[PDB]
């Protein structure tokens, strides 16, 4: 004669270890990290013999015990997220009885409550297997879910080992993040994101795109995590070994790095990163995109020769931080950084000193030339120098050799590929039918910006005969040219991308990475995988 079978009371069935306010605009009002969720359950007895023991089991394992054998309740902590079958069990001296199972969702930022990502193999992407052991990385931009319409589910995830999230901002007002002011709405949007947040703490630039914007599979208005971050959790469920790293900085967010002479602000930043990864568990480490140590970044007023020493100090403490984060969670975290490929920036830092803490170096072998100059035309990401200027120092090969001369192990170096074109208009005064020898009247009309074109657009317009295509065989670089108007764009295509893969294998380098994933029609990432030796 066991107790009567209990019946569970109607109540909340979704609980969050990490709470997310779906309508907040300040970061500290947006998320609240906790070590566990507080799950509650009620039940009704009908036989009314105050049984000696009640229990609450989730997937047949005990999470709580108490003596509520007369229509009672229970609260208890659940520290690991997921979908749980909840059952209430009552016992007397004769035996036990168990209520019907109801499902509860204990959400956490590792995606343990979500199904795998339903990703698209769209356009010209074709599937590969990561067999080479080489790094195949790409940047996913936070603002890509707006007119670009490139959510995380568009990322061809079997063709990557690393996905970099650009960007995670460091918070500060006038004097700390003035590079943002050259983009309308951005500086103020960062101020809104950090209303009441300590300066030099990490944050989220766009909380709407990151966590609140409805996306594929994450639209129900009580979904704890939506936006890019929620999809990234489902990405982790799809390919658990794909590394997802937050990219702190970029071109317009690197200014707060220069104030890290003050160790007080460096400890605050490093500590905020630890709390950031505990809060957002789907990230597998940290990518530091200080652009650049010593200066010559977006802001012409910061930079110092001392920055090289502090760049190593930052890597040291971040690594120690990740090591004690490993001691808590048992996971392996990665420390990477996107660094300049120009020698005048490399020499600012002794990378042989920083490399002991770093897993990979994301060598930005692009942006060598651009529409920021009407006179200095050239290849933006070529492998070698062109014959018309053999002593060109801003090449992939020259940068790699300069970095190797510092004593950097070849395995840590990951070569950059440009999924975009930088270009000019009105190129005139050129000789030898070489448009690079002339000058420009301004930037080329671009996809989302003056002087920047998506490769997808370059490829489409080439098929439609709108461009006169050329390949610099010596420098290993393609470029399109319209003679009637002076339009000239330099970029990476499948041929030059394959040549970068050969170069990485011939020199025992780490692999390839590309900016940005939403600017590719599939051809570039295809060539990255083929050029590195992966199986199709
Ligand atoms: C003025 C300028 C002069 C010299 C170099 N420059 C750059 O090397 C540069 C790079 C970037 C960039 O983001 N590269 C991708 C990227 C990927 C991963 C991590 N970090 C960065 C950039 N946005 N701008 C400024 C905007 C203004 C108009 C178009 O380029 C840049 N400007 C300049
Ligand atoms: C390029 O030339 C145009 C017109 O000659 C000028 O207005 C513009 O400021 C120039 N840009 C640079 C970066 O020199
Ligand atoms: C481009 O501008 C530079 C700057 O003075 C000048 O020296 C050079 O001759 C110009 N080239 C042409 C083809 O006009």
């Amino acid at each position: 004669a066991p107790p009567g079978k209990p019946s569970l009371g109607w109540g909340e069935r979704t609980f969050a270890i990490v709470e997310v306010n779906q309508a907040a605009t300040a970061y500290n009002q947006l998320v609240t990290k906790r070590d566990s969720a507080d799950v509650s359950v009620t039940w009704n007895v009908w036989s009314g013999d105050p049984a000696d023991k009640a229990r609450v089991l989730l997937n047949d394992k005990e999470f709580w015990s108490g003596t509520g054998g007369a229509a009672g309740s229970a609260s208890f902590k659940v520290k690991k997220g997921g979908r749980y079958q909840m059952v209430v069990e009552l016992c007397n001296a004769d035996g036990c009885s168990q209520s019907d199972a109801t499902e509860i969702i204990v959400a956490d930022t590792d995606g343990s409550h979500l199904p795998p990502l339903d990703y698209n193999m769209g356009e010209k992407n074709k599937p590969f297997k990561q067999t080479s052991g080489k790094v195949v990385g790409a940047y996913f931009v936070e603002w890509g879910v707006y007119p670009r319409k490139f959510p995380v589910d568009r990322v061809p995830i079997p063709n990557l080992t690393h996905l970099l999230y650009g960007f995670i901002p460091i918070c500060g007002g006038d004097g700390i993040n003035d590079s943002l002011k050259e983009i309308e709405g951005s500086f103020q949007a960062l101020q809104r994101s950090c209303s009441g947040r300590e300066d030099f703490k990490v944050s989220i630039h766009d909380p709407w795109a990151a966590l609140q914007k409805p996306q594929k599979g994450l639209s129900s208005w009580n979904e704890p995590y939506k936006g890019n971050f929620g999809q990234l959790m489902m990405l982790k469920q799809a390919k658990p070994d794909l590394k997802i790293l937050p990219s702190i900085g970029g071109w317009t967010l690197a200014d707060p790095f220069f104030f890290f002479t003050d160790e007080t602000k460096r400890r605050r930043f490093v500590a905020s990163v630890k709390d950031f990864l505990q809060t957002w568990k789907f990230f597998d480490g940290v990518d530091i995109d200080w652009e650049f140590p010593g200066g010559k970044g977006a802001n012409p007023n910061l930079g110092s020769p001392k920055d090289g020493e502090i760049y190593v100090l930052l890597m040291k403490e971040l690594r120690e931080m990740l090591n004690e984060l490993s001691a808590e969670t048992g996971r392996k975290y990665e420390l990477t950084s996107a660094i300049s490929a120009g020698w005048d920036k490399i020499q600012v830092v002794d990378y042989s000193a920083a490399q002991k803490y770093m897993d990979h170096i994301f060598f930005m072998s692009y942006d060598f030339k651009g529409a920021w100059s009407n006179d200095t035309l050239g290849h933006q990401a070529s492998l070698y120098a062109p014959d018309w200027n053999e002593k060109e120092t801003y090449t992939t090969d020259f940068g790699v050799q300069f970095l190797l001369a510092q004593g950097v192990s070849p395995k840590k170096i990951v070569v950059g590929v440009a999924m975009y074109g930088r270009g000019w208009t009105g190129v005139h005064g050129y000789k030898d039918n070489n448009p690079f020898t002339g000058n420009a009247t301004g930037p080329v009309k671009g996809t989302w910006q003056d002087g920047v074109v998506d490769y997808r657009e370059i490829a489409t317009e080439i098929a439609q005969g709108k461009w006169e295509y050329h390949y610099d065989k010596v420098a290993q670089a393609p470029y399109v040219f319209r003679p009637a108007t002076g339009d000239l764009i330099t970029y990476d295509d499948a041929r030059s991308t394959i040549e970068k893969g050969k170069y990485v294998r011939a020199n025992k380098l780490g692999g390839l990475f590309a900016w940005e994933i939403d600017a590719d029609n599939g051809d570039i990432l295809n060539a990255m995988n083929m050029g590195l030796g992966n199986s199709a």
